[PDB]
């Protein structure tokens, strides 16, 4: 090799640090460094690494710990929000699975569910809040059948702090588990059944599930989440929020909708009751519109659940170098400095005004108050719906905006909230207040340079050369650089260089 890549989107804070990658090879090598910008989607750079430089792709770019965790592996697990569902009597729920593809990739399927109490009388409807699943999946090593060892915690949480329903009552010991599957997909019929017991004051349940028809035709992840959620735990001051386990012993009626992207559907339709001392989860699952030679009916997906992965970020950034490496042969060099999280900004007058501290503070106080937020944050699903989730915000007028503008609008006072990145310059000049996101909706985006084991191999010395960057931009030091450019105008290339020369990088 002779050049390397370096990609950047068409973002400030993406052209100036791409700018400084490229000035520190070319300061510290004898590689021709090419600057190729990507037009488009928030996973183009992602897209373009993953072709190389050798097919006008790129070879390095700056990626952040949290987007790669949360958005492309969809590592933990993710929090399942549960929200009352009045026309059912029940809930609803919708969130996102992703499962791991032999060759690399991630194959991503949509749930849809509805639940609906078997009973006639009062359940509990909950206050929005979340289920967290960690899912153990092994194989029992004596086993002949197809089948699956399943352990699962599950925990209730997202609300800060009779006592409990009659149906609670029900849970209080080691419960047995009968879990019974009949399907169909594309016409392969098939038969699950699972054994088990759940422990509700742990959150614990442990199942063992065979496929009694011969071999599954599809991959057993793909059935964990069709395969109890009255067995969470319901912290005490939450027990209020607990519908699945007041609609026992009679029961409830579980369905969903699972869409696998570019693939077939999942529908399902399940019982879940007491029968005696037993609870059972009955389900009908039929799959249509299947690719017999994709991911799913040709068993291509690996035969896990995401790992727990510890979640403070030296955890975070050791479980996405350690997956982008074993996946994709990409690694992950040191961070930079700078957490460019999520953040919503009010005026710094305006905010002390009602005493503004955090996200909760601002949707206590979110009716008086309009969001101009950027657009591919409202659509967004994993965006600004699951942040309305959580928090529960009544900005009953937001707008759809476009770049900056709302900015000028904040400052018009067309608009009191707006959405922005910690790393912005202009919140510093426009007087603005950045809130904390107290329950932490936003995972952490400490940005890093990523570069291909491809180029690596070639060339191992662009190991050291770009991690003389390792904590050389703090926060502050980003946001007075993006707002040279977005502020003053100032080329970004000779921001970025000027930057370095001023540390004595080159």
């Amino acid at each position: 090799n002779d050049t390397v890549v370096v990609g950047s989107i068409n973002h400030t804070e993406q052209i100036i640090v791409a700018n400084m990658l490229a000035e520190m090879i070319e300061a510290h090598t004898d590689l021709k460094v090419v600057r190729k910008l990507n037009l488009g989607g928030v996973n183009v750079n992602f897209e373009a690494i993953k072709r190389g430089g050798a097919n006008n792709g790129i070879d390095i770019y700056l990626e952040y710990v949290g987007y790669g965790l949360v958005d492309i592996l969809g590592y933990p697990e993710p929090n399942v929000y549960i929200i009352a569902d009045k026309q059912k009597n029940g809930i609803k729920a919708n969130f996102k699975i992703r499962y791991n593809v032999e060759d690399g990739s991630v194959q991503l399927a949509d749930h849809y569910q509805q639940n609906t109490p078997i009973g006639d009388g009062p359940v509990l409807l909950p206050d929005n809040h979340y289920l967290s699943t960690q899912s153990v999946l092994s194989k029992d090593p004596n086993e002949k059948r197809d089948h699956m060892v399943l352990l699962e915690f599950v925990t209730a949480a997202g609300i800060t702090l009779g006592s409990m329903s009659k149906g609670e009552e029900l849970f209080t010991g080691v419960v047995p588990i009968l879990v019974e599957l009949d399907g169909g997909v594309n016409g392969h019929k098939f038969s699950v059944r699972g054994e088990g017991e759940g422990d509700a004051t742990n959150g614990k349940l442990t199942l063992k599930f065979i496929c009694t028809t011969g071999k599954l035709p599809v991959p057993w992840p793909t059935l964990v989440t069709t395969l109890v959620q009255c067995f969470s735990r319901y912290p005490d001051h939450m027990k209020q929020h607990d519908f699945f386990k007041s609609a026992m012993p009679e029961g409830y009626v579980q369905e969903r909708t699972i869409s696998f992207k570019d693939d077939g559907t999942y529908k399902t339709r399940a019982e879940v009751k007491f029968e005696g001392d037993t609870l059972v989860n009955r389900i009908e699952l039929k799959g249509i519109d299947f690719k017999e030679d994709g991911n799913i009916l040709g068993h291509k997906l690996e035969y896990n659940f995401p790992p727990p992965g510890a979640t403070d970020p030296e955890g975070a950034y050791e479980t996405v170098k350690k997956e982008y490496k074993r996946k994709w042969n990409i690694v992950w060099l040191k961070p930079l400095g700078f957490n460019a999280s999520y953040v919503l900004a009010v005026k710094d007058e305006l905010a002390k005004q009602y005493n503004l501290k955090t996200f909760s503070d601002l949707a206590k106080i979110s009716d008086k108050l309009i969001l101009g937020a950027n657009m591919m944050f409202l659509e967004n699903p994993d965006g600004y719906p699951g942040l309305q989730k959580l928090y529960n915000f009544k900005f009953k007028h937001t707008k759809s905006m476009d770049a900056g503008i709302p900015y000028t609008a904040i400052d018009n006072n067309e608009v009191q909230v707006i959405d922005a990145t910690a790393t912005d310059g202009l919140l510093v000049s426009h007087k603005l207040k950045i809130l904390e996101d107290d329950k932490a909706f936003f995972p952490p985006y400490y940005a890093a340079p990523i570069i291909r084991q491809d180029v690596l191999d070639k060339h191992p010395e662009l190991k050291d050369v770009l991690n003389k960057l390792a904590n050389q931009i703090s926060l502050e030091e980003m946001q007075k650089l993006n707002y040279k450019r977005d502020g003053e105008g100032q080329d970004p290339a000779k921001v970025a260089k000027e930057f370095l020369k001023e540390k004595g990088l080159i």
